[PDB]
């Protein structure tokens, strides 16, 4: 087998992309310039949500604030938060890392290279083909567990920069605590009781915080491939930064909306694992991510896992009912992402 990186392809010099990276051609249509698509203020735009009291001594302001985050998720599902008490400091460092990485060559980058015919999931890699249609995305990354501490694997971690690991496993303990939060205001929002959804995901012990650093090469024909293909995340909730390149957007109400950059903000997802739960209420969007000929995009994406074997995932009990019978049947974390790969396989 050949070992071929999108970095590589994107130096080689070609003024034009393979045709495994060419969309099929009805989905060419929906794709435009995302620098143009960046400036457009006209349509539904991604909310903006204000976690400042979030947590306040204010029971009036304290609800406000929850009310609007479970407004929020039950209408995109996604949006910018703000005032989510992470240092803005911290989060550069993380980026800073993340850059100095992905800067080296791709030789050096080889060297943590992943394997996943030996279950060598985690580290430098690219997304391989998995159907008849044979269609690849334009990008490529590094991927690892981030929390809980004693899970991770440390001997796979970027050695490159010295800080990494330091700046990383801090930046992973502040937004593990940022979840718990997110649960707790979600909980409340459904009428079920402060600690209720935490605990159905696995709580301290189970929860997974996995790391996904995705770097896109410039382009030389940006509007016949994507960066990341339609999809929705299967997760309990995402947490993504980026380095203030546009790329992301959502499909909301049969439209392509494209994100703006908001300085500081940490845009969240909510995911099929909190969709399901829910029977429906929170919604889990779909989305997908454009590249461009003028600059490099990374984005750094945390994935929020339950345990993929140990918890059977359906509608809470309390969530449904004769007048609102379930929507999604029981499955695992493990068997819900064969099902949703089986259907694109089919
Ligand atoms: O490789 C993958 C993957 C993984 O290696 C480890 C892990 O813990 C979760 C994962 O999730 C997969 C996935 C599949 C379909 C989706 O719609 C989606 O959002 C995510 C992904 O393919
Ligand atoms: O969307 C994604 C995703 C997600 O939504 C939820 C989640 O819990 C894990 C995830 O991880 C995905 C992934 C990991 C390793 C890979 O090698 C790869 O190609 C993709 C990512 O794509
Ligand atoms: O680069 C982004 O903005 C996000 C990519 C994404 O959707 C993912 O990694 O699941
Ligand atoms: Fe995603």
């Amino acid at each position: 087998v050949a070992v071929e990186r999108v970095e590589s392809l994107a130096k080689s010099g070609i003024i034009s992309i393979p045709k495994e990276y060419i969309r099929p051609k009805e989905e060419l249509e929906s794709i435009n310039d995302v620098f143009l698509e960046e400036k457009k203020e006209d349509g539904p735009q991604v909310p903006t949500i204000d976690l400042k009291n979030i947590e306040s001594d204010d029971e009036k302001i304290r609800e406000n604030c929850i009310e609007e985050l479970k407004k929020a998720s039950l209408d995109w599902g996604v949006m910018h938060l703000i005032n989510h008490g992470i240092p803005a400091d911290l989060m550069e460092r993380v980026k800073k890392a993340g850059e100095e990485f992905f800067s080296l060559s791709v030789e050096e980058k080889e060297k943590y290279a992943n394997d996943q015919a030996t279950g060598k999931i985690q580290g430098y890699g690219s997304k391989l083909a998995n159907n008849a249609s044979g269609q690849l995305e334009w990008e490529d990354y590094f991927f690892h567990l981030a929390y809980p501490e004693e899970k991770r694997d440390l001997s796979i971690w970027p050695k490159t920069p010295s800080d990494y690991i330091e700046a990383t496993s801090e930046y992973a303990k502040c937004l593990r605590l940022l979840a718990t939060k997110v649960f707790k205001a979600l909980s409340v929002g459904l009428g079920l009781e402060p600690d209720r959804l935490e605990k159905e995901v696995g709580g301290l012990e189970e929860l997974l915080l996995q790391m996904k650093i995705n770097y896109y090469p410039k382009c030389p024909q940006p509007e016949l491939a994507l960066g990341v293909e339609a999809h929705t995340d299967v997760s309990a909730l995402t947490f993504i930064l980026h380095n203030m390149v546009p790329g992301l957007q959502l499909f909301y109400e049969g439209k392509w909306v494209t994100a703006k950059c908001v300085p500081d903000s940490i845009v969240m997802h909510i995911g099929d694992t909190l969709e399901i739960l829910s029977n429906g209420k929170y919604k889990s969007i779909l989305h997908r991510g454009l590249v461009n000929k003028e600059k490099v995009r990374i984005s750094w994406a945390v994935f929020c896992e339950p345990p993929k074997d140990k918890i059977v995932l359906k509608p809470l009990p309390e969530m449904v009912s004769v007048e609102s019978p379930a929507k999604f049947p029981p499955r695992t974390f493990a068997q819900h992402i064969e099902h949703k790969l089986f259907g694109k396989e089919q």
